[PDB]
């Protein structure tokens, strides 16, 4: 009916509540619930959904094998509630794609899903459920997008894709989309930065993306931008540094930080001010662990000191990708844009003795009323009938 | 669109009619139904749901092994409709929770799930499935709750927390929850006394809570209060005991009777004047067996005479926990409170050689017409092909 | 909204249409799907639906087994989507039931559902879900009823009870129901007739209902009655025998046919003036094929002869219960009341070598276009992997 | 509420962008999915739905053995959501059938199933699920449609169905259809053509249908109308042969192409002035492979010439049926005609050694913007464990 306006600020808040756990592994040991990737979480102004990519495959069956290309064609974007086990009997299908984004305008839901060859990938783009254009790869080198939702201000949604090698420098676009329709397009002019994988947030009728430099960077790069395109790039300050892997924390920069900067992992942050709050895992090596940290000074300042952090998953259990999702006035009824985010529990391959590799997923939203540390980790005994 | 008015009176009844059996234990040995506990059935203005908890584990696995501690991070609250049985494909997702109630004022519903470490757990509050509060353990010793429906007047809703010993003198409050935000709450002041497991319900725009004492008492505590948490407390008078253990019918107290007074089972009774319909199980020792007895006088006098029982599950069959339910005037079209009560029927670890321990439902409504007296007990067959 | 009025009549036709076939077994010889008896379809003026009572046991489990009582207290009335088979994934709890009935008065659902002991049996009715009142048994020997759709008009709904021996004289009453609520019964003279499973349907303001004779018939009774249950009753005269089991058609009688008069099988048929359309089983010694013949004088008259029969089992193939539906104006647009039935397709004990009994079903509307005969059987491949 | 006018013309579009992939059969390894053929997707105007027939078996299951009748008593039209594995859990019952068709007028389905016995069989009309009318065999030899969905335009929708040889001349009627009442037909003069499996699209008011020759054609026939059945009939003239098996591309006919022109496939084609876009498989002589071509002048000349080709499976994955869907603007928000199609992967039997046959699906929609080639086969690894 009525479009989300986007256009308050983030909500003052002192620590994070859980909001959901799906333990969709430890079901799946008997129940039929897919093989998934990337179950990230978006909202409309009613509900909330997971979404997730598929090979449409099932746990503890033979096609779960993981020895297959990622970018295949049988890979599909899903959805199901939150919270639930994602199976093929409460799943909703959303797009073919290897690589996705989803978010809802207030009125109806934007997918965009990747799919094709390497060289020359097409996002598919549906507003409710109806195809409404095509972006082609203009590199000819993997066209891929932010496996987490997009952010939406006033009927107006806005993502970013890259393509071009993710060891070197690449292209980046910001994509502006009405009614599923793209109306705008602006490639960033950003030498030496390397986006991947952003996790994007609307705020007072901006959006901030803050996202994964694969090629050299251990710190996070964002891109901010307003409603016209108009952009401003950098990385995170803090020498509490948000990739992994990482090197230990240390004296930051508002530039890549070189020292253990190849590869990366997807994640996300919240400025607020010149302070920051930083998810990131617990080992600087491995998808291991995750916390969350308040740095009051660190989107602009260098160094390594921050004041709180909270346990979210202890070090000794996988972790995995994590993004933002947001929860807007016309759902909560607040006066303030509430941030959320989610976190995947990677189980299986490569760090484990199994054919397949798929994750479970956690999720949390920041309150300013009393919250606590634990872990909340996956849970599932490794490995599975099908692995023996 | 309007809060249910919590204003009318128990209606006058005479026995109790049969309204769901689920048979999820059953029907568990071969479909993919969850290893529940706390099976608490709650209704809006427009339907009933089973509420539960679940480790998120299904029947007949091997992530269903019972060894494991009952306040785990895996724990979580999920409803599914009445009298189905409790699946990942028919449930929704409710909380992350250890312990929980939720209830719905006539509006939306709100759901208390309480997670976190015994040092610190925090109940997190939602309405219409967004996080509206928390509440932080205050002596750091295992904050809990009903594990039933909490209690809704006139868009106020009602519900008892424990913190400290559950072999011991504890600390028991009650909150006034509007919208999913805590308005008002008190610490009883009950030397003493022993409050767990409450089963509150509204009755003449008062609440009734009746509950557990886990320390010293064999007949059950109570604690009534109207909407500006101004409370009285006690026992329930009558010799007809209501916990489990508890010795042989005698003479009552209205404080807590020591004889076979530690542990308990969470359970509930209907006050009628001095009048109390009680629902106990029929061994003294074990959980086993259910009846409802009315005793004219038990709410205030300490004979062990009462003048109806009604059998609903025989003694040489497993019960467990029980709690109350209401289904007001605008769901039902009366013009009084309906009480109605839930059965849970414990099947598993310790009484038998499984490695897993679940829950099956019945329940039963008040009714002023021709009712009878029968056993409908879980009826599964154990071991199941797991524990082989 | 508003009621169904129930004041047209029977629509003219010629023969029945397929409507449905839900495979129920053959998909439950690997999916999760109930033991059934009883599939009955009643419709709303929205929706068709299939009724059916359940053992809460699936088939290929080991709680399938029959060798216990069918009036236990597992046994549940539950209903899911006409034409799907009926799992604990798609079908909804109704009531807890060994005998059950169903109607929708254009409102709301009436359920019956009739539970406890033999010598003192309940039934508890439910209108929207909600429990409106209960009838005990007034001869202490199993009250029991329908096992398929009640009858309503104008908001009244109408049904049919039995209580007393099986195999001799019985009472019987019937009943109007009022937005769940007993408003009025009588109880028939009926000296030396036998009433059991009727099969009622409304035809212009009336109710007429072709019941099942177990004691001493192999033609079927039949009782007719106005809303203020002022009644006539007999038996169809045709000597084209209804039961089953029966003798070979010969001289028919408007009393009770005593050749092969014990025993039965749940039946219907459809008053024209003094014809009759009946259903029927081949064989006259088994349950076994199903055919429809239509007799112009067989209402009142006794002869043998009939003008019409269109096949819809082979005798070489299992049948079952069967019983009537009608579909209103309300949900049809028509002008007249639509006749349809019903067929269970008993698979298993005690003619087939499995430790499990359980039905399929088929249905057929009336209509006045072209129609054929055929064999549209259960199809399942037995025995199943439980039974070996 | 509103009939969908079926006014407007077909959409410009430049090539096919991907729709969805429901990798049915890979989910069906493990979880409980029906066997099934013909999976033809229909909208309305609100949503997608992919109709199927099923032989009410799974697969890995006994009861999937395909040494049966394609005819039988058991096989049913049923549909689920667009993307979604079929399963008895999410599939809706639509009718009795072994051939059938499906579309929405704008306010209800109107559904066609054909069930009986080859020398009479009977296509059941429903309307909102209603039985509405019935259409019997007039040549009584194998009544039959299109098995993919009928076109509707301003509340008459039109199908097609054949009776008679499929290796020798046959007859055909178009029949127009209101409120699931037949309210005209006429018996095409079409001596030497042969009509299958027809492919029908509403364009500018007028239906076209593009056929299956089984006789004697390796070119598709036509068949196109108006509201009032005045109908023009021809064959496809490009040199670029629809149908399988067919010859090499060559000099195309007006009338059938006689070589390779015994058996087909079910296919479709949209016409566009002059030119047309062909769906066909790669292999001239087995179901392998997909493609679509783009003739500027292949309607009305019959050169082998063709402009542009998109690869849609390549010929070393089995494809099968395939056929047309559209989407109207009262869905989409066009001013235009969306032309759709799906195919249909056929794995099993007779080319892969297992006991069964099913497909998988994919679909695609035509767009005027960016789009690729590439192959999105059905992935399952055959055989399955039943066939071990
Ligand atoms: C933030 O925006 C709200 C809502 O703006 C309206 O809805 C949007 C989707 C878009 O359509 C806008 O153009 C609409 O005005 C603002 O609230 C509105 O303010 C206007 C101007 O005073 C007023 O007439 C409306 O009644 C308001 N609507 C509601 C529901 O309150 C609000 O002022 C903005 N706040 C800030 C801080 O910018
Ligand atoms: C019990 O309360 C009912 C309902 O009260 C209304 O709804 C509540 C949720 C709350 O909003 C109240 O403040 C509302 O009045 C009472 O019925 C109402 O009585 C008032 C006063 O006479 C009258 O104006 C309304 O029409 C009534 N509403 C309805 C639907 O009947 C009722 O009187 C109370 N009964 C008792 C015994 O206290
Ligand atoms: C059969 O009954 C219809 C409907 O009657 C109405 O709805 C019923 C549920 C009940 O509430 C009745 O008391 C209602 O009248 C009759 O149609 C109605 O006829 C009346 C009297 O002429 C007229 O005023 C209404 O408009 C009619 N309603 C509709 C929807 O047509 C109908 O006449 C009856 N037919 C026969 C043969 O008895
Ligand atoms: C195509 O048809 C549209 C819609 O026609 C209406 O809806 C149909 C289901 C049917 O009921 C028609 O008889 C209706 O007119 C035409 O748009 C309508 O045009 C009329 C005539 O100008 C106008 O009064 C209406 O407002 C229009 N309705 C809408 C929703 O726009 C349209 O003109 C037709 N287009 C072509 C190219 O034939
Ligand atoms: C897992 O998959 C591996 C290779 O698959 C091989 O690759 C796939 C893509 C197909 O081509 C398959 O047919 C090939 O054999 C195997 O090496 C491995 O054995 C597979 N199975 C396991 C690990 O159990
Ligand atoms: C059931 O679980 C028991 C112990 O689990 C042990 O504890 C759990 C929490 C994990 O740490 C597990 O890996 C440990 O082995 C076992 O003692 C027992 O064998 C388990 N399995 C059974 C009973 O089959
Ligand atoms: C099927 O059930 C039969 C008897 O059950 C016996 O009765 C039931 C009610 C229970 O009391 C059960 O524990 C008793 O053993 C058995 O005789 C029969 O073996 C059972 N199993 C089969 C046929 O596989
Ligand atoms: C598959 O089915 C084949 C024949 O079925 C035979 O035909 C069916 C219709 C039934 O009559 C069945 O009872 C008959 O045996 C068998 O030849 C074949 O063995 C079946 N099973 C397989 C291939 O595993
Ligand atoms: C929001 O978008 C609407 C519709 O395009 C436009 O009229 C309006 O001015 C926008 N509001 C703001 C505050 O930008
Ligand atoms: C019920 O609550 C409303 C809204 O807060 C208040 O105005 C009203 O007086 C309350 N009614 C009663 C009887 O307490
Ligand atoms: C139908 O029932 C209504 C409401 O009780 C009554 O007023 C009306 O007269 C009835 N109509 C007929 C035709 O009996
Ligand atoms: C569409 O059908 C309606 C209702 O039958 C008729 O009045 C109208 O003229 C039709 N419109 C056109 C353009 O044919
Ligand atoms: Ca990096
Ligand atoms: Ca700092
Ligand atoms: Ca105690
Ligand atoms: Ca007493
Ligand atoms: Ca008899
Ligand atoms: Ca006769
Ligand atoms: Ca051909
Ligand atoms: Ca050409």
């Amino acid at each position: 009916s009525v479009a989300l306006a986007g256009n308050s600020s983030l909500c003052p808040i002192s620590g994070w509540a859980i909001y959901s756990k799906d333990n969709g592994i430890r079901i799946g040991s008997k129940g039929d619930v897919f093989v998934i990737r990337e179950p990230f979480i978006s909202c409309s102004h009613l509900e909330c959904r997971t979404f997730f990519l598929t090979q449409g495959a099932l746990l503890n069956d033979k096609h779960s094998n993981g020895t297959v290309k990622d970018r295949s064609p049988y890979r599909t974007l899903m959805s199901c509630p939150v919270g639930e086990a994602p199976s093929p009997y409460n799943s909703r299908f959303e797009s073919v794609a290897w690589s996705a984004s989803a978010c809802h305008d207030g009125i109806s839901w934007l997918t965009i899903g990747i799919s094709g060859p390497d060289n020359g990938a097409v996002a598919v783009l549906k507003y409710n459920g109806i195809i409404t254009d095509t972006i082609k790869s203009w590199r000819s080198n993997i066209l891929r997008t932010q496996e987490s939702e997009c952010a939406c201000i006033n009927g107006s949604c806005f993502t970013i894709m890259t393509d071009g090698p993710s060891n070197g420098q690449a292209s980046y676009k910001i994509f502006k989309v009405e009614k599923g329709k793209v109306v705008k397009s602006v490639e960033l002019n950003a030498p030496n930065y390397h986006y991947e994988e952003c996790s994007c947030y609307p705020d007072a009728s901006e959006v901030m993306c803050v996202c994964r430099d694969n090629w050299h960077g251990s710190n996070r790069p964002w891109v901010s931008f307003n409603q016209n395109l108009e952009y401003q790039i950098g990385y995170i300050c803090s020498g509490v540094f948000g990739d992994n892997p990482r090197p230990n924390d240390g004296t930051g920069s508002c530039g890549p930080v070189s020292s253990n900067g190849a590869y990366g992992v997807k994640g996300f942050s919240f400025k607020y001010g010149n302070g920051v709050w930083i998810g990131r895992t617990k080992s600087t090596s491995s998808r291991s662990g995750f916390e969350m940290i308040w740095d009051p000074n660190g989107w602009t300042e260098t160094d390594s000191s921050f004041s709180v952090k909270q346990e979210i998953v202890a070090i000794t259990d996988w972790s995995g990708y994590s993004g933002s999702f947001v929860q807007h006035p016309e759902l909560t009824g607040l006066d303030c844009m509430r941030p959320c985010f989610w976190v995947e529990l990677i189980r299986g391959r490569p760090k484990e003795n199994t054919i397949w590799t798929s994750g479970s997923s956690i999720s949390f939203c920041g309150v300013n009323s009393d919250t606590v540390g634990w872990s909340w980790p996956d849970g599932a005994e490794l490995p599975f009938t099908i692995d023996k």
